[PDB]
Order: structure tokens, then sequence, then C-alpha cells
């Protein structure tokens, strides 16, 4: 039961069963994957594509022949699984020379290279078919008030993705970008730090219909936000171009756990929204096989994203379906939000005694909205307990 | 010393001092006060002004000719103290057919009832000279996932705002709007819940232009967010309207302690910020002096709230003027940031062999940052410990 | 499907469907209950019992007769139900007197009738057949670090609970204290804000096995951790003497929202333990049904806290019973951490070279723990998803 | 001014300036730095000691011979400085096997390892001349429900110490342990979570008298907790062994930034708290450089965290002296907290009609506390703004 297909459109980054479990205390306790390995375990669990880092492909600093090498025994795992590459990013991360940033970094010299390096990298991706470049500025902000100007990191923000958006533009690419907010971690405090603040940015760019977000369900938890509640501020926006799917216990460093571990009705409020919504792109997991696991168990913890998303979206759909449910709906007037406040108008509005003089604000105010009801039909329903 | 100017535009809301301090699980401590006594007393501290909801002002429900009564005196004591009334704002959280929203509430009426009751205040707001008018959505949210679709929330919101603009524009008035984002409490998840939420939903309304923030110390870090950060955010898109100043100890319900007090380093960098910056606006103080006090001390509080802006004020000018710190600030490569990354231009960079082939990626890593020093000379400076 | 019994030992304070819904920021929304509306309510419903403050019960400042027939109506309505009273407490919070801390107020005065409140409430208690007596020191506390010296309060604190256990062993009463922490709210922080400081602080009182803890889901979640693990510290130290079951979405003003609500992963693993360690005292709610509910909404709400925690006991005991998890709990070695370290003693252990010099610490460290197995099969369970 | 001296006890680890900047996301941006460095570095800016974990004075799997090259390096080093050695620990995190923990994991094996591993560095520290032995559970914990059974793990940890203690009596060592709490990360819950946790296990050791805390600022901050009031429960106790001193921004990762960064105002009244008290321990320093530094920062970053201490005790000793600041005490009436609530006696207070019949609960709760001026006193004392 809860098989994944390919219209589910799962996908894993290389970096998230290839992690060998280095955490700020301990070393790693799994030995390194061959990119070829994940593709080919992926795709027996049932997965439909994978994403990479530059750095998760190409060792970092290696010659051309290299990374012509190690591209096409990639190429090669993908075409004898199909697999495919829907999204791809940059490490401006884990080399020491990004320690005050990429895009932001003080230091002029490290901004060119940043975007030189990124820039390599779509070029990259566009030729493995990606349709989403990804950008998680994690070295982008500071650890004390006066090491980091934020309007002139801003501009300096602005600037870069301005150049990437020219640069895509001139070669006639169709890839677009996707930012990735995160409040904190691993700077003190991290730029654009939520969903919101990176909608706002985008609105700021020379071509901003080029950008979108990918919002990643721990990071916002991060911050103690509603996940539910951003992905739905991005839909109504027009920005949710990619996700990344986890599972995190509040405000802690990042866990990355699986999807449908951490908050498991912000879980199965996601999968509902994502559903109905018709989000069409890529179900991506950016996840964590604990530490304290073997391969076993890296690919139990992928199996396991896949399955939670399953178990929840029949848990969601049978919810909508439920003729209570509905009528549970109604009862709590969620028809009546979806219906405009004043298609009338201003003046009707202005003009219209029932909405001032003559409106009953007690006998308003004793009606009960029944959403108890309402969420205990939910909560029924996520644990098939109807009855 | 540290003593309060007309020029400084310090300004409290009725609110504030009056709060008569009813908690979630206590009965209020102090008497009312009428608005009169708190124009005269804050006049008396060196306060440039006051603000309100319309409910501070006017009991609800009062007839036409009680409405009149109270607006008079209150004009009165402004006129006999010089104090001023720079913001209004509506009070559409208290009373409870407010129970589920006013602009996003499930039911249309009470939308609708919301609208008129705002815009009779902007009406009032005008009259008394305001030139920015609040909204702090505090009943716009959920505590559960059903009960609000978020999508829908978000277009009666949007025609709110957008039915507002068309009421200012339409008498003329010149004052603007200033949306004041909160994350949670009263409701589970509040609509907006950050800085960055409010300005990326400001970008999509008919007339951008007439709304900007009032953002509040305390509830950015109810999220666990840098408050300088979204401050610069907000300056930098130009959407600094009004703030709100107070103090706060970290993820815990909404404290409102006086300005200064919890988090006593970002409240540093805050005014750092502001005064750096120009930021024209009122210094305006959303606090509770704690029900503990009696009236003595909430005057003492608010003389506080002043008091340590102007410390504050003190110590990040000195910091900026001292050659040791512009040094440092240089040894940290401030300048730097502020430069354009690629002002020679997209052809220009992917030409530059010193951003690729030929940087040395080695040689850039080591060089430090000297952020820590810089930080220490921070501390000495607000400490008043340089030597 | 999932009927509360009265072996189940459901229990609620009658200020739980009694909130009147007055928030931080909102007025009452619901008339005030009648306590024997209340208990006739609640026996229909299935639960077992009540519990109460004293001034929930009896209006603060009753005279004696007033006293007496609040109280005579109440017993009748428990005669009429079968409903019981296993626990009371003390209100040392709402009153204005209480503003600085009933136990630790820093006015002796306020301390010494704090104290005299709490033992006419004791007697009340044990006339209605109460097991357990709750302190919430809800009080007890600060919002400034000058304005309470800890080591003084804990003085303080240490008086009245030795004071109330010799009231007691003088009366020859069997009932026994029990102190429920809470990290902050209504003051800005609480003194012993966890369960372990509530433990620690027991074993310095002088008779300290007349006290317990009585921990609450969502007061440990508010300072972010693991409610279960609370909970079995609090058995392995024979203290859980009660337990107040709501749900919390994490760090946050106090929700109190109903059971299952909130961590519902936590609320699954909480109901695994209590279950598994035969917890044998009441299941008792400390809830809030919000504001926006009616009467109907109460009651939905009252019945969802039982139904929550009887499908969570059906889930977690056929979790258990399952011979797949009984396998991977012993694939995780659960067996062996239940098995003494050093049954041998310490000069064994100093002998034995298998666990120093022979011990083969890769090959201990290439073992997986296969733990991501085993929490994805507690998933199935949970959603009722194995196949 | 504010020079170190001996008398100041100042110590850091070893780790602490040695830390080479690896991050969860990020590589080494530091060389690794010889033992010997450290002391002669540190003696330099005034220090009095450090502290090591095993693993950092000896690589993990050195040869006795080798082992004894390390320790006589470092004593020269010891000797040509006059630093002490006052506490040691176990690196019981580091190598992968103990990813499920030490003295706790899953594996008894592994358990048996851990025990000998930490009796070897106790002879070790004996010999080195240390009074306190640390103990910090990173790994004991878990990420999931089912694989951890507390209540087990706690008999397990029980076992280990009382094996230690048996220990430590046997060979007639006068060293005294000391557990350090922490409530996540690097799992996703740490077994003994805070203060209090620690505290309660004590008690239930065989020879509680030979354990205390070594609490950390920033460990109980990740729970959102007050450290001062922690502190002052240990120190009521009698189980303040040691402390560890750094910054945190609130409820995030473990920042470890240099003492008086991130809650300035809470290091503050730690300070006071610590010189009021007369504690005689080391003012340790667990804190991390951050990765942009160089070792220019390393060092400027130690040299602030004594600074720091030194200018925060200034500071608190002239807010104690001040005799404003005295007559604002007994304002606030701190002077009453700290006399008895009732030394006549629980029969004598029964009995006395002002303590209930004839308390006049209005006229008490009538009376202001007056914290927030006493609060604003401690403001400007801080700041170095009295006037
Ligand atoms: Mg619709
Ligand atoms: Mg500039
Ligand atoms: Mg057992
Ligand atoms: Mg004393
Ligand atoms: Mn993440
Ligand atoms: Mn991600
Ligand atoms: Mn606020
Ligand atoms: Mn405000
Ligand atoms: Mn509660
Ligand atoms: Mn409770
Ligand atoms: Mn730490
Ligand atoms: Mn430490
Ligand atoms: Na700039
Ligand atoms: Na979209
Ligand atoms: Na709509
Ligand atoms: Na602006
Ligand atoms: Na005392
Ligand atoms: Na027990
Ligand atoms: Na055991
Ligand atoms: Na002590």
């Amino acid at each position: 039961n809860y098989a994944p297909t390919p219209v589910d459109r799962f996908t894993f980054g290389l970096w998230t069963v290839g992690w060998q479990g280095r955490d700020p205390f301990g070393d790693a306790t799994r030995r390194a994957l061959d990119p070829v390995e994940s593709v080919r375990r992926l795709a027996e669990l049932g997965a439909h594509g994978v994403t990479f880092h530059d750095d998760d492909l190409i060792p970092f600093g290696s010659s051309d022949s290299e990374r012509e090498e190690h591209v096409k025994r990639f190429r090669q795992a993908l075409d004898d699984t199909g697999m495919k590459v829907p999204m791809a990013t940059t490490n401006l991360f884990t080399h020491p020379v990004f320690k005050d940033g990429g895009f932001t970094a003080n230091d002029r010299d490290v901004r060119r290279y940043a975007l030189r390096k990124t820039i390599r990298n779509i070029d990259l991706a566009v030729e493995l078919g990606a349709e989403t470049y990804v950008a998680w500025g994690g070295r982008e902000g500071a650890e004390s008030g006066g090491a980091k100007d934020v309007r002139d990191a801003l501009d300096r923000m602005k600037e870069a993705f301005d150049l990437l958006g020219e640069y895509v533009t001139s070669q006639g690419y169709d890839i677009r970008f996707a930012i990735e907010p995160k409040p904190n971690q691993p700077r003190g405090d991290i730029l654009l730090p939520t969903v919101g603040h990176a909608l706002a940015f985008i609105e700021r760019l020379e071509r901003p219909e080029l950008y979108g977000v990918n919002p990643e369900v721990g990071h916002e938890q991060m911050a103690g936000l509603n996940f539910p509640h951003g992905i739905a501020q991005a839909l109504w926006a027009g920005k949710l171009f990619h996700i990344d799917l986890n599972g995190q216990n509040g405000i802690k460093y990042d866990q990355d756990l699986r999807f449908g571990a951490g908050d498991l009705r912000a879980a199965f409020w996601l999968v509902d929204l994502l559903e109905s919504a018709g989000y069409s792109g890529p179900r991506h997991f950016d996840f964590k096989p604990p530490r304290t696991e073997d391969f076993d168990g890296v690919w139990a913890s992928a199996a396991g994203c896949m399955r939670n998303y399953l178990i929840l979206k029949e848990r969601a759909a049978a919810f909508r379906a439920d003729p209570e449910v509905q009528e549970a709906l109604r009862a709590s007037r969620l028809d009546e939000l979806a219906r405009p406040t004043a298609a009338d108008g201003l003046q009707a509005l202005l003009d219209d005694r029932s909405a001032f003089e003559e409106f009953d604000v007690d006998a308003a105010a004793a009606r009960g909205m029944a959403f108890e009801r309402l969420d205990q039909l939910a909560m029924d329903h996520l644990l098939g307990a109807r009855g």
C-alpha cells in the first residue's frame, strides 16, 4: 500500500541520502555514496528524480576532464533508471572562502567568484534538464550587528540576482530561480529569513517573473511559523516554484527529519493545501537520515518520506470528499470567506445601513464558529478513526 | 541628563500607560485613566504626542453627542500641552464580534462592519492631524487548519485594504497606512506574521505607495527574528512609515516591556540604524507598565522608554564617530560591502579571469574578518567602557 | 467508537469548559456557566470527574452562608451524576493582591494570606474526597532581575510547602500535593519553570513523600522540551501524582488546546508511556475551548479531548503488541538498554579487556541503530496505515 | 582598564580557542592549535587556567608513549606560564561509536567502554590537579520516541554515575562531578535537558554529595529559560560546582558566543548573582570564536570574554553599593522577601486574624511594587548613565 508512482514526482537531493553524518559535535558515521549508487537506489524506491549542488556531483577543484567523467557517469545512471533532474543549486556555503557569504560577502572579490561559480552550474543544470535553480544563501548574514550593513547587503543580493537574470535571459534559457529562506544556522541570523522576506525581496528585482521561492518545512518552523500558511501566501503570489519537504520539532537547529516526522498535523495541512491548489512541481525531500543509521536505515528513511506524503494525501482527500466535512465547512462559513466583501463597491458599502447603523453586533457575536467540530473531523480523518 | 525634547518625537499610545493590568490570568490592578490625564502626564515627561484606537478615545457604542464631548475634551488637552496625534488605529480585536477577525472574518457581514468602523475612524484621525493610520490584524488567523483558507483570507485582506485606499484617495486625504505584523497571539497563528510577509502583501495592493509597515520590536522577536535586520529591509523597500518600540525576552507571549528592556543589544543596533538612516517618523512606544506597578510606576516606566532611547542614541553616535571604530569597519570591509559587485557589467564579469580561473580561493579564505574586535568596540561603546 | 468509560478516569477543571473567552486582547465571548451545568454536561459526555479552584466554586469574598449554598448545589450535582472530585487547587493568581505572588510575594502579609486561603480550601478538598491538591504558582516570578531574589523566594516557597505539609499531617489527611511547573506567563519568568526544577525542589522539602508534580503538556512545550521525556523522569522518581493534558503549538503563549491538538506525535508517545507504565491517576484536561466557539463547540471540544486519548491508546497498544514492532525493538537494542551496564561490579568492569583494550570501536560504530524503520512502524500504527 | 588578574580565576577549554570552525554546513577555517600554543597565548591575556576533554589533549587512539609525550609537553607549558587545570571532562560524543550515547547507549558494550574511557581520564585529571570532572551527555537522547526508553536510560545513567562515584571513593580522590545539562543538539532531545532535571537526578544517586551541576549560559537559553534564576536554584541547593560562560541569542542552535554577547542584561544579572553569592569556582568560558575570524580574532574574542565579565562585575557592584538602589530595594520589599513568612509557626498563623479575617486585600492590592524604578536604576548602572 502507499506505493510511489512517477506522477507523484518525488525527488531527493544527492546530499540527503548521501549525508555522511558529520554534525557540530561528531564525525561522519557513513561512508560517502557515489551519486550513481544513490540514483539507482532511489529509483528502486519509486523516486522520480534527484537534485544536486555543483559540489555534490563534481568534487570542488576538479579538472575539466574530471568534471566530464563525473557528469558522464551520472547521466548514464539517469538514463539507466529513467530518473530526472528537475532542480539544481550552487554550494556557496561549505568552502571556507564563503565564511562571510557568497553574494553578500563583504569582500567584493568573493562576491564576483560566487557569481561565476553559480553561472557555471546554471549551464550544467540546463544541460541536465533542470527547470528550477535554487539559491540557499546560508552564509548571508551575521553573528554581530556591526559586521553586516543589511541595506548594503540587500543591494548586493539584488545586484547578484539581477545579473543571474540577465545571464539566463541572454542565453535564452527557460530555467527560473527559487530563493530558499532560512532564519538562522549557520549564521547567527540569515538574510531573507522567511518566505515573506524572500517574496518581498523578489518584488524589487529587475525581472521579478524569473524568481520565486523554495520554502522548506523545517526552516519556517525554526521561526515558529505556520508552514501551510506561508505556502498559501506563496501560492497566492504565484511564486511557489519548488518546495523542500522534511520534518522539524519546533525552534531548534535544523533537524531535516524525514517528511511526516516533526509536526505531523502541519504535514497533513500542507499536503491538503498542495493537492487542493494543484501544485504541479516536484515533491522534493531535503532531509537527513539520522547519523544513528546504516545504509539500510538511509533507504528506509527515504522510503518513509514518500510513504508519509502518500498516506497524508489519502487522508486529506477523504477529508475534503466527506459530505459531513463539507457540511461542517459550510457551518463554519468557509464558503463565505471565499466571497467578496464588497463587490457592490465602496459607495454602496458606505451607504449600506446593514453594515453599520443596523448591524446587530451582539447577534453576530453570539454565533459560534463551530471550528472545534470541524477540526475533530480533520483529526478523525487523519487518524482513520471516523465512527 | 538624557532629557527628551520635541525633536525627539517620542509618542505613546493611550492604551500603553492606560493599560489597567488585566492579563490571561488576572484582573485589572489599576483604575482606568482619563485620556486627558495621560496627555498631561506624558507632556510633563517630555513626550511629543499620543496615538489612539477609536475605542480608547470614544467608548464603544457612544452616541454622537458623547463622541463629540470625548473628542472635545481630548483636543483641549492636546491644545493645553502642545501634544500631537501623529497616528491612529482601529480596535478590530476586543469586541466579541471580531473573534474570528475583522477584515478576514469568515462572516461577510462582520467584514463589512469592520471596514465601516475603520472608515469612521480614518475621518477622525485626519481631523486630529494624523499622518499614519495603523492596522494591527490581531484577530486575523486561526487556531486550526480547516478554519481559515489563507488564500481566500489574503483575497479578503487585499480587498479591504484596496477599499480603504480608494476611500482616502476619494476624500483627498494625505494619510497613509502602516500594517503591523505579529506572528501569533491572540490567534494561534496570525496572517502576515512578520515584516517580510507584510511587505510582500503590500506589493500586491492596487495602490502600493499608500501602504507601509509598522513593525514592533517584540513581535519580530516572538518569531526569534532579528528586529534591526527586518527594519533594514523595510527601510531598503522605502516602507518604514512608523515603528513600535518596546522590549521582549525572546519567544514568549507578547510582553510589551519598556523600550531598552528585553534584548538590550538589539535595542542598541536598532537605534544605531534608525539614526544612521535618518528615520524621520515618530519614536512610538507600544508598551505596558507591568501590572505590579502603581501610577508612579506607570510614569517611571514611560520615562524609562525615552531615557533608554536617548542613552542608546548617544552611545551609537559615539561608536560611529570613533576613529578607531571607523578603522575597524574598514578592517572588516564594510566599505567594500557598500560598493557594487559588478558595475563593469555581466560580460566583463564573465570575461574576468580574476573572478574565476585566477581567483586564489585559499588566500581569500585565509583573511580574517576581524568582526570580534569590531563587536567588542561596539560593546565598549554601549557600556561606556572605552579604555 | 472510542466511547469514554468510568475506568478511563477522564476529568476536567471547572475553569476549562467554563472559560468565558477573555484573552489579553479581547472580552468574554461566552456567559458564565453554573458549575452544576458543567458537571451534568461533562457526565453526559462520559467524564469521570471534575476539579476546581476555590474561586471557581465559591465566588471570592462569599459569606459563610453563600459558601455553604454553593457547595451544597455542587454536591447535589455530583450525587445526581456519579461524578467525582479527585483534585482541587487554590486560585493564587487572579486577584490583584497576588500580583507579585502568593507564597513568594515580596510582602510578607500577602504570603501569610495566601497560606490561609490555601489551608481553607484544603479542608474543602478533603470534604469533597480529593486525593491530590495542586499548586500552580503562576504569579511566582518576575519581569526584571532586581525584583525577586530567587534564593530568598525559594526559601519562602519551601517554608510555605513545609507549613502545608505540617498542616495535613496534623489533621490526619491523606491528601498529597502536586506542584505544577510553567516556564513563563503571566510572569516574565516563573519560579520552578519545568518538571525538573519542581522535582529538584521537592527533594529539599521536610516531608518529600507528600509532594509530587502535576506536569502540563503545553507548559513543558513552552520551553521546547519533550513532554514524554519529562513524564518519564517524573515516573522514574515516583512523583507523577497527577497530570494535565492539552495541546500546544510550540514556543508561544499557553494555548491550552484540546488534547491531541498541537503536537500529535508527542501525544501518541505520552499515551504510550502512561499506559505502559500503568499510571493510575486521573486523565485530567486543563484546556480551553477557543473563544470562537459557542456552547455546542465547548462540549465538542471536551468530547474531543477524550476521543483523542482513546484513539491514541488504541494505536499505542497495537504498536506495542505487533510482533513486527517487537522484532524492530530488539533490532534497535531496546532490550539491551533495560539491562544493567555492569551488574558484575566496578572491579570486574575495570578488569574486563572486552570493555577497553579489546573493544573493537570501529565494528561497534558500524552497527546501525535501525531507529528509522522502528519510527516508521510507529507512524504507520498511529495513522492506521499498516500494509 | 578591566585587566584580568589571577584571583579572577578565568579559565578556557582547549576546544574553545582551539575550535577550527567546522559547522553543520562548512569546513574548518582555521588550522589546529597545539595545546601548548593555547596555554601560552591565554596566559598572556591574563587567564588563570585551561580545561580539556581527553581527546583534546591526547589524540584518540594514541599509544602509551604518545600519550606520555602529549601530557609532558602540556605540563611544561603549564609550568612555564603558571596556568592551572581546574576541570577536565571526557569526549563521549565525537567518535561514531557514541552515536546513540555513551552511558545510555542502547548497546551495553558501548556503555561499558564509555565508563572505561571516563575512568582513564579521571586518573589523568587528578594527576593534573583538577577539582571538578564535568560530564556533558551530548549524545544521550533521541530523535524518535521508540528509540530510547527514558526510564531505562535514567537507570543506566544512574548506574554509570554511581560506578564513577564508587571509583573516586575507592581511590581516595577529592575530585567531584558536575553534570552539564543541554536541551537538544546534537540529539533531537537530550536527557537531563535543564539545570532542574540534572539537580533532580543527582538527588537519586547513591552518593549525592559527590555531584553537582555545570550549567552553561547558552544551554538554558536554548530552552528560553532564565539563566540567573537557574543558577540561583543551583546555589540554593548547594550544587553550583562549576559554570560555563558564553552568549546565546535565544532559541537556536548552540551558538557559544563570547561571554557578554547574546543576552547582555542576563549576563549582568548573572555576574551580580555570582559575586553577591560569593561563588568561588572558576569563571570558565565555553565559547567559540566565530569561524569568520583568524587567530588574531580568536585571541580578541577570548580577551573579550574576560573584559565583559569585569565590566559587568564593576557595574553590578556599583548598583548594589548605591544608596539610592538600596532605598529602591527597600521600597520594593526585597528585605521582606528575605524574612520568614511564619517563624511564629503554623498554629500562630492559623490563629492570626491579620492573615485572613482582618486582612485588607484591597489595601494590599493597591500598593505598587516600584519594580520599574528599580529596574531603570539597574539599567542606568549597567550603561554607566547615572544622572
Ligand atoms: Mg476556493
Ligand atoms: Mg552607506
Ligand atoms: Mg521494561
Ligand atoms: Mg540575603
Ligand atoms: Mn534544513
Ligand atoms: Mn532545503
Ligand atoms: Mn506587542
Ligand atoms: Mn504595536
Ligand atoms: Mn496551560
Ligand atoms: Mn494546568
Ligand atoms: Mn554550548
Ligand atoms: Mn559547556
Ligand atoms: Na549599497
Ligand atoms: Na505558485
Ligand atoms: Na477568495
Ligand atoms: Na522607509
Ligand atoms: Na531567605
Ligand atoms: Na509516579
Ligand atoms: Na532499566
Ligand atoms: Na553551590
